[PDB]
Formats: structure tokens, C-alpha cells, sequence
């Protein structure tokens, strides 16, 4: 009940999981608020206490803002903040199996959000069902968000971008440093992630700093190459030079300004984030990685072609309609409430609300490579279209172009295709396999068999459970007790990946080749 860490000692709490106990440890900071003079710096070790710290509750979510998009709506509202918002946010939970284990491998689980929103807290990130099913150590951590936690003056130690990637930091190094204490073993760490987490995991794979600290990773829906997930030091300088305007601490000393913001409540800086940017999509992240010259020390896009990162195995997938979530943010004509038939001038007006910058030409040659129909009469076509588009330009195209490119460097590489709908999903048939909503399967909610999902729900999640568990334990995400298709390493030739569903497991090739090749080769050009 009672662990010993080098900073003190802490207590949890034990919980009944399918007729077993699991040991949970909610809420132990790993660093000093970052409060007054230390907002907007690099995390700060932590000194040592003397009680007993009771880490029997989630702690506070970082500040944050939330989505009223559809109050009362669990779609939208199952990821929202679940514990009060507050600056003092830097702490993380352990779940462990009980009796507690020996030498457990660990996995460490970096949550999503577009870089400004999310907590570990969440439900859907409950730790104990992969504690007590695979007898692992998860781990999960809180780390800043929005301006708070990536607010950048390139080169500033005052505000020098990337604090909320160097919290994730420090919080592995907290592991490194304690787990063993509770029966983990720090030399078999697995990182994972879900959208902006798992591009934080692609980045700690990229920092020379985060190499010692961890041994795999996992990437779902996401990586750094996306267009959503690295700022340019143009865009970040601009957007921190509008908050001070919209804040009313413009000066001329830039170190000033940090000053000012210091002053500013945290509300007042949320408030005006949005704004910071004169064109806003339901993907914009306004304040996020930056190559900061410490964390990330050249533009990653160099480092990932020219093999400069770390040599270890990757697990890398994405679902089938990854784009579908965002249209109803803000794309005309579509609801979660009606079935979206959307006109060709829907369609272009859509191109606009999601490519704001880009010229005519290339707006154009997206509405061509995306609507050569099969059947010109079909009315869902458009709508079809443009979740595609959505998914492709932002999720799907990136983590493949990752995948190769990782692999070319001769590490195994594993990538999959989700394609089952959760038979709970709260959104419409038409959003299909959403973006975020492998994540209750790989934390394994179905095998819960009282929370309403079907029998082969429970089958599919404890399936992907055990390859996960394979993955992070061996290197190899395997299930080989129940006659089930081999996962073969994906190669940049032949491009081999598997697909996950409650049917038939297949192995396919060359995912999204001819939509890719579009993405990747001739739109980054226009
Ligand atoms: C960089 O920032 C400038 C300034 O942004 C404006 O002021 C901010 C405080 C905030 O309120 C933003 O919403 C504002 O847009 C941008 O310049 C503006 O650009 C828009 C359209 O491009 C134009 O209508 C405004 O008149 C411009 N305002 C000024 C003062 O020049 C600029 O677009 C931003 N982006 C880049 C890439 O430079
Ligand atoms: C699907 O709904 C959208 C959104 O309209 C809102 O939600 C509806 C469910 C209903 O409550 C409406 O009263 C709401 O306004 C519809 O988009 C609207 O379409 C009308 C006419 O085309 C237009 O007046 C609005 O500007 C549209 N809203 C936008 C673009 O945000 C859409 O027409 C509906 N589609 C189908 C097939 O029913
Ligand atoms: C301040 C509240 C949210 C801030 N607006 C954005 C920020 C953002 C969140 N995830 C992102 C991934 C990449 C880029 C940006 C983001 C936003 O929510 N888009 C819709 C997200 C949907 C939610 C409904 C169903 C779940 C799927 C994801
Ligand atoms: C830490 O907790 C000690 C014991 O708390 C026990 O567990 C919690 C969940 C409650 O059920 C409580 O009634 C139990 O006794 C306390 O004795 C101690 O004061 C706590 N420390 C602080 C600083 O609050
Ligand atoms: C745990 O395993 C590692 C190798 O992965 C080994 O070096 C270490 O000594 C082990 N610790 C134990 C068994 O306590
Ligand atoms: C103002 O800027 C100078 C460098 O131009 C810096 O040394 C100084 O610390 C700044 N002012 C304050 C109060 O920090
Ligand atoms: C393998 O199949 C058995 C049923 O024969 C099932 O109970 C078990 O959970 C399965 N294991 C995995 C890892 O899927």
C-alpha cells in the first residue's frame, strides 16, 4: 500500500478488477508547480517531502480550453476535463498489478488533444484493466497544454518553447528513477499515444535527450510530420507577439513581455489563444512544438530523412475515418444530427474552412484527385469526400510517410489499419471508425463484459490488449496462442500492414497509395 520513492513515500489504493486486485497510485507530482516565475519555464525538479503522500485520487487537469461545441453530449464531452483545471497540474499515476510484480514492463501512455487540450484522468485511459489483464505497469502523466505549455521565444529560457514536451520528459525520468521501487523494470519501457500524443511520441524517438529514458513506442492517429503538429519559429514568434497584443503586454523587451504574461491570470491568457492566429480550422494548434534548439535541435523533418533518431522497434496505426470528427466543427452543411448530404459548393466551402492559406490552384487540385467518382449519382459522395480528404492530408498519409521512413533505417516496424466501430459510438453511422476511438479498445474497456459492448467487441480489445502487451514486453506484436494472422514487419517496398476488426484480420499492402502519393509528393509543393 505504501511504496517508497526518492522523494518520498506514497500511498495508493487497491482496486477490484475481474475478480483480481490492482494497485493504483492517482496523483504523484513529479516536478514543482509551475506557478509565478516558473510558468512558461522548462519543468523544475522536485524536492523532497516527508509525510506520506496519498496518491488515492486523480489531480488537477492543466489548464486548459474545453470544447462546448455540444453540451451535453458524450461524443464531445467524454474528452473534456474530468478533475479542476489549475497551473499546479505536473503529476502522473501508476497502476500495478497485484501481488506486485517483479520485474514488469511498463508502459507509459502520452495522451492526445491537438497540444491544448486533454488529461491523464480521463476514463478512457484507466490504466487498471491492462495492469491486471497483462500483468504490465502503466503509466500516465499530465503535461502542459496550449500557451502554457508550448509558448515559444526561440532561445528565451523565459519562455523557450516545448515545456509541455519536457514535462512528458521529466515524467520519464520519474520513471527511470522510481519504478523499480514498484516492481517495474526501467530498462523495458514502451511509450504510447493517441493524435498530439503520439506525435510527442515520434518527437521523444527524435530528442537525444528521451533516448535513455524509454525502449519502444507506439503511435496511434498520429506523428510529428503531420501539418497540424510542429509550429514554424515564424508562426510561433508571430502568435506569442499576438497574445501579448491581445493581453496588452506588448514591449520591447521581449523578456518584458514573459514578464506581463507572468502577471496575467490564467483565464486571460486562455481567452485570447484562439485568436492568435488570423485563420482558425478545427485542427489548428496554436501553440505547439517548435524546433527550440533543445528538445528538438533541427527542423525533425531533416532528422527523420536522414536517419537521426532513435534505432528501436515501432507499432504505427490509424483508423479508417480519421477525418469524420472535425467536418462538424465547422465544415457547412454537415451535423452530427442529420446525414451530411453535402453539394459540390458544400464541398469547396469545405476546402476553405480546412485549407485557409492555401492558394486556388491547390484547392483545386484537391477537389480533383478527390472526386472522380465511381458513380457521379451516389449523394453521399461528397460528404464521403471530404472526410477523406480530412483524414488523409492529416493523419493517415503522415503516419505511412513515418512508417516508411522510420523502417528504411532497418528497425521493425508494425502498422495497422482500424476499422471497427465501437457498437456504443454516441456519433452518427456516417462518422464511421472515428478518430480516437480505437483508444477504449486498446485499454481494454470492453473486457469489462458489464458496460454493454458485444461479445466480439470483447474479443477484438483483448486481442489488441495482447498485441500491445507483446509489442512492449518482446518487440513483436504477436498473438500466438489462438491461431491468429501474423503481423508482418511493414517494409518501405512492399508496405504490408494489418487490419483490425471484429471479422476477418487480413493482411493488406500499400494503404491509401494512390491518395498518399497525391499528399505526399505534389501537395507540399502548392
Ligand atoms: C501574423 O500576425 C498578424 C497580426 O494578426 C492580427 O493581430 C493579432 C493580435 C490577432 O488579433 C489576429 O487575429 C490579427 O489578424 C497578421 O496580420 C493580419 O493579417 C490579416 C489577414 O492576413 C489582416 O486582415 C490583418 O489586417 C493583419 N493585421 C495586421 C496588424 O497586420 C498576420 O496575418 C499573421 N500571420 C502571418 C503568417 O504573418
Ligand atoms: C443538416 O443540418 C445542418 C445544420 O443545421 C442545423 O442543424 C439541423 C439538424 C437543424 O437543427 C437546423 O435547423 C440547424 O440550423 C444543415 O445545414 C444548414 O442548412 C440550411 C439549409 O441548407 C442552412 O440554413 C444553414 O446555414 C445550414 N447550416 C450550416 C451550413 O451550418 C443541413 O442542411 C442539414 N442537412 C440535411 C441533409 O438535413
Ligand atoms: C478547446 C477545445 C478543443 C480545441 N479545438 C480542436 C483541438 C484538437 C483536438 N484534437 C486535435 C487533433 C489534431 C489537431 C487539433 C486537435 C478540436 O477539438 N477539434 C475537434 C477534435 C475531435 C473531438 C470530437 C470527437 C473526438 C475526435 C477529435
Ligand atoms: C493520508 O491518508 C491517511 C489514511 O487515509 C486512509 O485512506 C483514505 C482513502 C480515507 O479512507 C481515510 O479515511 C483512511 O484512513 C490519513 O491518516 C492521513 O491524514 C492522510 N494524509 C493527509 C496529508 O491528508
Ligand atoms: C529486470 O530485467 C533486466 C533486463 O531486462 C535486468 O537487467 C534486471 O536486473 C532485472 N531486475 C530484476 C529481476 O529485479
Ligand atoms: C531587458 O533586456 C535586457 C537585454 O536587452 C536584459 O538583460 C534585461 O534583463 C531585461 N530586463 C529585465 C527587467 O529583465
Ligand atoms: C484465446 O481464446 C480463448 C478461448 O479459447 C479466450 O478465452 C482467450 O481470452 C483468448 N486469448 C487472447 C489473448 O485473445
Amino acid at each position: 500500500i505504501i511504496i517508497a520513492t526518492k522523494n518520498g513515500k506514497v500511498r495508493g489504493m487497491q482496486l477490484t478488477v475481474f475478480g483480481g486486485t490492482v494497485t493504483a497510485f492517482l496523483g504523484i507530482p513529479y516536478a514543482q508547480p509551475p506557478l509565478g516565475r516558473l510558468r512558461f519555464k522548462k519543468p523544475q525538479s522536485l524536492t523532497k517531502w516527508s509525510d506520506i503522500w496519498n496518491a488515492t485520487k486523480y489531480a488537477n487537469s492543466c489548464c486548459q480550453n474545453i470544447d462546448q461545441s455540444f453540451p451535453g453530449f458524450h461524443g464531445s464531452e467524454m474528452w473534456n476535463p474530468n478533475t479542476d483545471l489549475s497551473e499546479d497540474c505536473l503529476y502522473l499515476n501508476v497502476w500495478i498489478p497485484a501481488p506486485k510484480p517483479k520485474n514488469a514492463t511498463v508502459l507509459i501512455w502520452i495522451y492526445g488533444g491537438g497540444f491544448q487540450t486533454g488529461t491523464s484522468s480521463l476514463h478512457v485511459y484507466d490504466g487498471k484493466f491492462l495492469a491486471r489483464v497483462e500483468r504490465v505497469i502503466v503509466v500516465s502523466m499530465n503535461y502542459r497544454v496550449g500557451a502554457l505549455g508550448f509558448l515559444a521565444l526561440p532561445g528565451n529560457p523565459e519562455a523557450p518553447g516545448n515545456m509541455g514536451l519536457f514535462d512528458q520528459q521529466l515524467a520519464l525520468q520519474w520513471v527511470q528513477k522510481n519504478i523499480a521501487a514498484f516492481g517495474g523494470n526501467p530498462k523495458s519501457v514502451t511509450l504510447f499515444g493517441e493524435s498530439a500524443g503520439a506525435a510527442s511520441v515520434s518527437l521523444h524517438l527524435l530528442s537525444p535527450g528521451s533516448h535513455s529514458l524509454f525502449t519502444r513506442a507506439i503511435l496511434q492517429s498520429g506523428s510529428f510530420n503531420a501539418p497540424w503538429a510542429v509550429t514554424s519559429l515564424y508562426e510561433a514568434r508571430n502568435r506569442t507577439l499576438n497574445l501579448a497584443k491581445l493581453t496588452g503586454c506588448s514591449r520591447e523587451n521581449e523578456t518584458e513581455i514573459i514578464k506581463c504574461l507572468r502577471n496575467k491570470d490564467p483565464q486571460e491568457i486562455l481567452l485570447n489563444e484562439a485568436f492568435v492566429v488570423p485563420y482558425g480550422t478545427p485542427l489548428s494548434v496554436n501553440f505547439g512544438p517548435t524546433v527550440d534548439g533543445d528538445f528538438l535541435t533541427d527542423m525533425p523533418d531533416i532528422l527523420l530523412e536522414l536517419g537521426q533518431f532513435k534505432k528501436t522497434q515501432i507499432l504505427v496505426g490509424v483508423n479508417k475515418d480519421e477525418g469524420t470528427a472535425f467536418l462538424v466543427y465547422g465544415a457547412p452543411g454537415f451535423s452530427k444530427d442529420n446525414n451530411s448530404i453535402i453539394t459540390r459548393k458544400e464541398f469547396q466551402e469545405g476546402l476553405k474552412i480546412f485549407f485557409p492559406g492555401v492558394s486556388e490552384f491547390g484547392k483545386e487540385s484537391i477537389l480533383f484527385h478527390y472526386t472522380d467518382w465511381v458513380d457521379d449519382q451516389r449523394p453521399e459522395n461528397y460528404r464521403e469526400a471530404l472526410g477523406d480528404v480530412v483524414g488523409d492530408y492529416n493523419f493517415i498519409c503522415p503516419a505511412l510517410e513515418f512508417t516508411k521512413k522510420f523502417s528504411e533505417w532497418g528497425n521493425n516496424a508494425f502498422f495497422y489499419y482500424f476499422e471497427h466501430r465501437s457498437s456504443k459510438l454516441p456519433w452518427p453511422e456516417w462518422m464511421g471508425v472515428m478518430h480516437g476511438y480505437e483508444i477504449e479498445f486498446v485499454f481494454g474497456l470492453p473486457l469489462e463484459r458489464r458496460d454493454q459492448y458485444t461479445k466480439a467487441e470483447e474479443i477484438l480489445s483483448r486481442s489488441i490488449v495482447k498485441r500491445w502487451a507483446n509489442f512492449a514486453k518482446y518487440g513483436n506484436p504477436q498473438e500466438t496462442q489462438n491461431q491468429s494472422t501474423s503481423w508482418p514487419v511493414f517494409k518501405s517496398t512492399e508496405q504490408k500492414y494489418l487490419t483490425l476488426n471484429t471479422e476477418s484480420t487480413r493482411i493488406m499492402t500499400k494503404l491509401r497509395a494512390q491518395q498518399c502519393r497525391f499528399w505526399t509528393s505534389f501537395f507540399p509543393k502548392v
